[PDB]
């Protein structure tokens, strides 16, 4: 196809700052550095001010030219039109380019530790459904590949949550071969079913949970990105089927997700 | 918890799709996108630089073209210094200009470095798949083999079915073997289909009835990065010859003759 | 094929100890380092410029400090200009100079990511493990739940028990459940000691007699890198209690009563 | 613990390349940039010197001093001193950047492309015995972790290769825990053994190979490193048994490798 409060768990606003450093939005992250690249010179340039004839030829003649000259001697870029004069001037100048190299450093390593983050998502059906199929009566939800990023060859897992125990559900299938159109997840209530014998109320009786799991790895990088789903017991509509997302035109076949989440009782 | 065919009506982000090309796209083809991105940014700030009078120092050629001339000097971190903010507003332009070439630089190297990252080692499949009789019964065949420089040995591997039933069914094919120990040659990949197989009692016609597919796929780790890399193939029924055999490519093998075959 | 305790009498090669240890640093010894990696650098260029007279022009300081002062200007690739190599040699160690310094950056800021890299969530264990009679049968227990800001959450989970026979065999330990579907929180594992149970008629004096230890290990991926994070935990015989339970940390949840037990 | 020959598969020079550039040592991964470098230079000193008057203040004049600000020009360092006078001098200038900074960028890439190189490496006995073991005559074959880089809860596969068919051999045990000692793998020489009535020569007959491969994660990169090793036939020793690695004093038990591959009779 093409197109709760923890107490005592230590936390330091180091990693805090990281975790912020990759969930940000790109523009955000340039305009952060940039407040941040602001800042730094700033930093230096009264830094420089505290000595008098910091830099040669500094201008324009005050804060301005230090500033000025500051981002030149941070990004190693150095015009050379300023010059540091006196020996302090020097060793502030020295101590600023070590910083400044580190500067680059660091957010060249964040800009591609962002780069790093798996892409491929993966998109649920905000509704489950159960319904008669085949006979018997089955629970299905369906999920499909989400970015541009492909997933195929895609295995599941899928648990109950119920009063506070944990049930695994025997899934008709537990690996799909071609993931790259869409899923759709099944498990038979039948009589070794954990869920067999409750009916819409006799879930909510024990706040039931539903939780689904897809792992696969992107065949673009080779990391294998996992994600995650939850249902609550009202959430899962009864005797519905999920409309179906594939037409067919000119003897090709199509699928719209514009109606992905959208189901009608049988 | 804190301390104290086709596809429609997809998403489709203008910026995760450029990422994508910056990826598929070929090397030569990377540089010159980017050439032809490094001058628009400077053509961008050079005409930033024209807006105020007096911008930058012995501005050479006087005009336009000195102000380009200087930008490449600005923004590459290169600073000759023959060129120097005058006015105010020349800094002001050069110093915002700066912090968007390192960043330049940066993202450029992030995408040059996450292209060297893309997994190597790719698995070529026999365009032609086999159903022969193979020790008594009738079996079914495909081969692939390691493909690029990069090796992979040490292969397992997975082969399905999808036909329409009463839905497109997904059936597991039972692999003679699993898994391959010395993949580094080529791998020949097969199905008995015996009783318990799906495909049992199943004519080249009974396929095309049900629309049937043959879909196998094989991961393994590149022993080089250990990036474990996995490739997939797809044979339709008419893409399956019956009764027909692999010609033996081998101490030489010759690789030209992968997707050939001779009935029996 | 071609187209066409302690450990004594390692190997230990003095270049991959240093990467070792440039990764286990803290950050601030990190850059110190760097920074009398650095200094040193220059003062070894500054001395290189002295052996020949007239190095660079304007060389101020006039002496060694300006030499010294210069190659920080030369190896940064921000070259001030002020200073210039007037005599050849300037130039030929100023240019060998340079094609070091961008590979010193290159290097560090190889260091900078490789340190970014390093997987991130860890994963606590009970500093003490129990076994106490647990729905009518002896069962054992040990408690571990994710540490760090970056979450593992379906993480699954193999307990061993080492032991001496007649050498130290590795016995697996029956999980009442091998897999957890919101670790986000915390996981009470725990295996029974019934009759499959290797652990079965074995009194706290039993195991000392064969110098007993359980090993726990969790496995689990960071969902934010998708890197396969793994954990593991060692208990001695001494360090199990029997007939306790863990206190309830719990609405708050006090981590800080972690690893604390009370008898049945 | 602390301390053939294929025919018609496309190669490309440029892949072969990239191969070499992460097999190389680290010496000689710089040199070659060097000697890389230089020649860059070279060529756009050459290229210079095409049009007269090109750099300003070119010192020592002539095609040394044309040198001398290619490497200027080339590192983003651009001191100044010289200065493209004519057009074409910018020209060049200019397409000397862009091709000065993909210079570094590609050098870098590869750089940390040789740091992502796993690292932790498992050595395997050179040689494998077949010996009495608690009644019934067993094979052994014993690894261990090599490098600084840890693996610890490694799994392990074994294999037999013989006359060409492809022979699994279940192993006593199939993962072990806490690998960051040593490791003794073992395959019982029972009925369901495919080794089972064999001699030393009943393998040479048939050509027989014993392959293993062990599997497991740096826990400090989870990179998963796999690392493999065959044995001949003639390299099995029979009725002998591994040299004790572990000795213990003061009550602490080190292990010394200096004997990690040697055997001896029972
Ligand atoms: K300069
Ligand atoms: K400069
Ligand atoms: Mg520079
Ligand atoms: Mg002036
Ligand atoms: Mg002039
Ligand atoms: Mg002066
Ligand atoms: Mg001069």
């Amino acid at each position: 196809m093409n197109v709760v409060i923890a107490y005592g768990m230590p936390a330091s606003v180091w990693r805090d700052l990281y975790y912020w450093a990759l969930k940000v939005s790109w523009p955000v992250f340039f305009a952060s550095l940039a407040a941040l690249f602001v800042v730094n010179n700033t930093l230096f340039a009264l830094l420089y001010q505290l000595g008098d004839a910091p830099i040669a030829n500094q201008s324009p003649p005050g804060f301005v030219g230090a500033f000025f000259f500051s981002v030149e001697t941070l990004a190693t870029v150095g015009y050379g039109d300023m010059h540091p004069q006196t020996v302090y001037a020097h060793a502030i100048a020295t101590l600023e380019i070590f910083v400044g190299m580190s500067g680059i450093a660091l957010s060249t390593g964040l800009v591609f530790a962002r780069f790093a983050r798996p892409r491929a998502k993966i998109m649920f059906a905000r509704h489950a459904i159960v319904r008669p199929f085949n006979g018997r009566m089955t629970l299905m939800v369906r999920a499909a590949n989400a970015r541009q990023n492909v997933i195929a060859e895609a295995r599941a897992k899928m648990r109950l949550m119920r009063r506070m125990k944990i049930h695994d559900l025997k899934l008709v299938r537990n690996e799909h071969p071609i993931f790259l159109l869409g899923w759709n997840m099944m498990h038979v209530i039948d009589e070794s079913s954990p869920l067999f014998g409750e009916t819409p109320e006799s879930l909510a009786e024990g706040r039931a949970m539903l939780l689904v799991m897809i792992e696969g790895s992107d065949e673009t990088t080779a990391q294998v990105m996992q994600a995650r789903h939850a249902w609550e017991h009202d959430d899962i509509r009864w005797h519905h089927r999920y409309v179906d997302l594939m037409s067919d035109v000119d003897g090709m076949t199509h699928i719209d997700y514009t109606r992905f989440n959208d189901t009608e009782p049988v």
